[PDB]
């Protein structure tokens, strides 16, 4: 294994040296005006060194954006393809490329036989190419690497069984930027090239200006280069017509032969088209090849890329005729008169790649290395597009439930065959897909039409109630006793409980459990650990009694404590103030389960407090306090005026709280320093002049305000497991709880009717973090930021899908996160991530509206504070972090927690204790990622995938089992490693053993059984 440390990279252009390098000046080029006029030697090209052109048609299709996914089939994408099968079958010539495998499976199950057969023979023959081939083109910034992945599976597998091909050619020409977990994931999956389009205008100049469009893109960890996978980055402010064919858009324009006759459309800069005869063609040609040479200028091979396309273009057959019969009088001419020196014709994408190798191995270029990312976009002036790391964070958040259910569901039934009855297989495969096009980069992004944004909840809100139904069927199979189990696959045996989706002060649906010593005195629950190691953690449950103890299946005592159930209201009179329940209480508990296993457990009413149940105390804190009963709640609220705070839970840290709830202070253990950590609440506001921020855009007034706070209302519950203090803000319930060791957060985001508001929450310490920072990748990788003063505030935010950290030579400070959301360091010291955003204007980026549509969501997180002087760290010319051991502990605790479930019935015969005890439990630092079966009951041989992902913890001084997963069930016949996809078999492995993977890196085994 590579160490990934120790050694710093040699690259060619490492993106994070040349933004410290770069002037970033924005000046008018001319007809390029983010570039320069650009100059060709006409000497260059000849009889023996010509300039081959391709023309690649396309079409970019969105599923979901203005309109929903099934709007867009019925009115625009069914007619493009129905229209590409006819033009492409009758003109063998004509070429054309596909990305969005969610709207060709869609067209392809509505089509007769005799369609079906046609339409494989254009794809046999090459003229119809896909590119990528996932479900959807996803966003590169707020996605789950996990994500990514479900989603190229998804729309690769159904090309591999319907069109029997998978593409090694990626085309991501719309996302808002671009991430380096896409080469790393497409380098795993058989790809050998990529294409990129949306960079900052400044970083299109400099790569142009020295031929480094092209580059072979690395991890930023990799010393050796084996990641490195070829990308092409277009040079111009869009992938539109007029902006493809080279730098003078008023001349492209002219060559987008939709823009003339009756199709109702125009030329922006005032020269329409000209339909192509015999007697203008040499002057059209002349100017064409010239804009063609110009592009070329910019690129090392004599192989020149051109798209044809734009937003759902190719829809009618007259518009197939108009650009297919003028481009073909131009090939005409062009490839007929020696002195062009050109080859020109329709081409594919794949087919341009191919070429560009043959030309590099003949020797003509050497491509350059580029290790970094291509955040934060701007497209124009200070017009940076951070706006959407934020937008619609409801909707981000269920992104990252639905992607946890998805993987629980995918693993609990893995372990069985299911007959058909049970329809397993169906709602799995609808939770996969509705997941899938959430990915999107109109979806998960929060940049579509208010319907749209339903219609993508509706869809999350099906797939959770699969998963579900797959979770409860799959845990009545595993712990019932074989000479009982017979099962009703339509029946609820269990009941899923989550306290942190929606939460209960967004919907209060949780499931109080009814116990009384007559009629139901006992209930089972079961908890779930998705994780290959043994996990202990805290459980809650709602229970009609205070008097409530806690065994396991075998009647041993377990240690529990009851609070009361809180919720906060706004008083119309006055204050947001809490009220407690007088008929609902929480019991909470350790619960031990097995590596990817599960652990029963029995709730028991009683008569008076029970001997192992302990009761927490409540402190309300306000001026002028009025009475709050708590029903058979056997403690009495406290009351006092507002005053400073400290907690401390087992021997883990002390917090201190200011007089308004708000953490200032933490002590790591008895002996150490009270060090500063003060959270705050600010706002952002939209400018009165000039540009206005919108669902893409985030364009300030200036720095952030202090928020008003008043004297608002703070409520301290003091447990043996578990403390909190939670107070009442304007637009945010504020809470931290502590179970022994470090904090979670959690806030109730309600922006109300807050127009042109963006809601901030930040950290103020004295760690001297001075002008760096890191934030994540796609949950995947930390990546070192350098805050710039020569850019403005918006272009030093950066997304932040999981976590993001500052440190000294001494002190760490990490907050780890449930949701994508935007943030920075905008000062030594300093953290901070948005909440919320409600936004009265559109950006003028083509949605047509504001953000007005907010809703109440629970955000949440985890803060760990550590010592970091005995950690083996990157020398200071490392451009990647690593989390701690505590750290990514902490992340897994937030996206994949124990999952919960309630007997449904009053009585579980045969029910068992335990599953999975004899798992082996592997080395902190690896994962299963996936768990899958690939094959229905009907198969012979039964194959079941595995995803395995090794992270790098940093080294600190204190320092299991080994994990096969080809042994985790029985009657092992073959063990390979495959693609990430699991469609390609790269190695039959010596014993039928899965070996252990290096330190960042992902691997894919099959396993067959007989
Ligand atoms: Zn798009």
């Amino acid at each position: 294994c590579q160490d990934v440390v120790q050694d710093v990279p040699n690259v060619d252009v490492q993106m994070l040296e040349l933004y410290d390098r770069m002037s970033f000046k924005d000046i008018d080029g001319g007809v390029w005006k983010q570039g320069w006029n650009i100059k060709y030697d006409p000497l260059k090209y000849n009889a023996h060194h010509k300039l081959k052109v391709f023309v690649v048609p396309h079409s970019h299709n969105d599923p979901g954006w203005i309109q929903t996914f099934e709007e867009y089939y019925q009115h625009d994408t069914k007619h493009i393809l129905s229209n590409a099968l006819r033009h492409l079958h009758d003109n063998p010539e004509m070429k054309f490329i596909w990305a969005e495998i969610s709207y060709f499976a869609r067209f392809y199950h509505d089509l007769g036989e005799n369609k079906k057969l046609q339409m494989k023979s254009i794809v046999k023959n090459g003229q119809l190419e896909f590119v990528t081939g996932g479900w959807v083109m996803p966003d590169e910034a707020n996605s789950h690497w996990r994500n990514v992945l479900l989603q190229l599976t998804e729309g690769q597998t159904w090309l591999k069984q319907f069109m029997n091909v998978t593409p090694t050619a990626s085309w991501a020409i719309d996302p808002f930027g671009h991430s380096p977990t896409m080469p790393y994931i497409l380098q795993k999956s058989g790809f050998k090239n990529m294409l990129i389009q949306r960079t900052h205008y400044s970083v299109k100049k400099e790569l142009a200006q020295q031929r480094q469009l092209e580059f072979l893109w690395r991890q930023i960890w990799d010393n050796k280069g084996d990641t490195a996978l070829f990308t092409h980055m277009m040079p111009f402010y869009s992938y539109d017509i007029p902006h493809t064919c080279g730098p003078d858009p008023k001349v492209c324009c002219q060559f987008d032969f939709k823009r003339m006759g009756s199709f109702g459309l125009s030329c922006p800069w005032k020269v329409p088209p000209r339909t192509i005869s015999d007697q203008n063609v040499a002057a059209r040609s002349d100017l064409l090849v010239d804009q063609w040479k110009k592009k070329a200028e910019l690129y090392r091979t004599n192989v020149l890329l051109i798209p044809l396309g734009d937003d759902f273009r190719f829809k009618q057959n007259t518009e197939w005729d108009v650009q297919r019969v003028n481009y073909e009088r131009l090939f005409e001419h062009i490839n007929s008169q020696a002195h062009f020196n050109v080859q020109a014709q329709f081409g594919t994408l794949q087919e341009y790649f191919d070429a560009v190798h043959q030309a590099e191995r003949a020797g003509q270029a050497e491509f350059p290395t580029l290790s970094g990312d291509f955040f934060t976009y701007a497209d124009r002036s200070d017009n940076y597009w951070s706006g959407y790391y934020t937008s619609r964070p409801y909707h981000k958040r269920m992104d990252r439930v639905l992607m946890h259910y998805v993987r629980a569901a995918e693993m609990l039934s893995a372990w069985h065959s299911w007959d058909g009855m049970a329809r397993i297989e169906e709602r799995l495969e609808q939770a996969r897909r509705e997941l899938s096009l959430f990915q999107h980069h109109d979806g998960i992004t929060g940049t579509a039409k208010t319907h749209v944004v339903v219609d993508y909840e509706q869809r999350m809100q099906e797939a959770l109630k699969a998963c579900q139904m797959v979770m409860q069927q799959s845990v009545y199979r595993l712990l019932t006793k074989p000479s009982i189990y017979s099962p009703d696959f339509s029946f609820s045996y269990f009941t899923l409980d989550d306290s942190r989706w929606p939460g209960s002060g967004v919907e209060d649906s949780r499931t109080t459990i009814i116990l009384g010593e007559d009629i139901l005195p006992s209930k089972h629950v079961v908890m779930h650990n998705t994780l290959p190691h043994w996990r202990e953690q805290l459980v809650d449950f709602y229970v009609s009694s205070p008097f409530v103890s806690v065994t396991d299946l075998a009647n041993n005592p377990v240690e529990a404590q009851v609070s009361p159930v809180w919720s906060w209201h706004h008083d119309t009179l006055t204050t947001i103030h809490p009220q407690g329940s007088t008929t609902k209480y929480r019991i909470i508990f350790k619960a031990r389960v097995p590596p990817m296993g599960l652990a029963t457990y029995v709730l028991t009413i009683s008569d008076s407090k029970p001997e192992h149940t302990s009761y927490a105390s409540n402190l309300l804190l306000r001026k002028n306090p009025t009475s709050l009963p708590l029903g058979q709640y056997p403690e009495d609220v406290k009351f006092g005026d507002p005053r400073e705070i400290s907690l401390r839970v087992g021997n883990g840290p002390t917090l201190a709280f200011s007089e308004q709830g708000l953490l200032k202070s933490i002590q790591l253990t008895q002996d150490s320093p009270h060090v500063p950590v003060h959270f705050k609440f600010l706002k952002y506001g939209v400018r009165s002049h000039g540009d206005r921020s919108g669902a893409y855009l985030f364009l300030p007034n200036g720095p952030a305000s202090p928020v008003e706070l008043g004297q608002p209302v703070v409520l301290v519950t003091k447990g043996k497991l578990e403390s909190s203090v939670s107070v009442g803000l304007p637009s945010v319930v504020h809470q931290t709880i502590m179970r022994g060791g470090a904090p979670e957060i959690r806030n109730l985001v309600d922006i109300g009717s807050l127009d042109n508001t963006e809601i901030v929450m930040r950290l103020e310490t004295h760690i001297d973090s001075g002008d760096i920072f890191y934030t994540d990748l796609n949950g995947l990788q930390f990546i070192k930021r350098r805050r710039l003063d020569k850019l403005p505030l918006q272009a030093n935010y950066y997304p932040i899908p999981s976590g993001m950290f500052i440190e000294d030579a001494n002190t760490r400070l990490t907050l780890l996160t449930g949701q994508p959301l935007g943030g920075s360091s905008l000062a030594s010291g300093e953290l901070e991530i948005m909440q919320d955003r409600r936004l009265a204007s559109d950006d003028e980026r083509g949605l047509g509206q504001g953000v007005l549509d907010n809703k109440p969501v629970l955000h949440i997180y985890r803060l760990v504070l550590e010592k970091v002087n005995n950690c083996v760290r990157p020398s200071e010319l490392h451009p990647a972090g690593y989390l701690t051991s505590a750290a990514h502990k902490a992340s897994q605790s937030l996206l994949d927690p124990l999952d919960k479930f309630i007997f449904a019935e009053n009585e579980w015969i045969g029910a068992q204790g335990q599953f999975g005890g004899d798992h082996p439990s592997a080395r902190e630092d690896l994962d299963v990622s996936v768990m899958r079966r690939l094959t229905k009951s009907s198969a012979k041989t039964q194959r079941v995938g595995y995803v395995l992902h090794r992270t790098n913890l940093m080294q600190c001084g204190t320092p299991t089992q080994k994990l096969d997963v080809c042994h985790l069930l029985p009657n092992v016949a073959r063990c390979e490693r495959t693609t990430l996809t699991f469609l390609q078999n790269l190695e039959h492995l010596d014993g039928m053993v899965a070996p252990e993977v290096c330190p960042m890196e992902t691997a894919a085994y099959v396993s067959s059984h007989s």
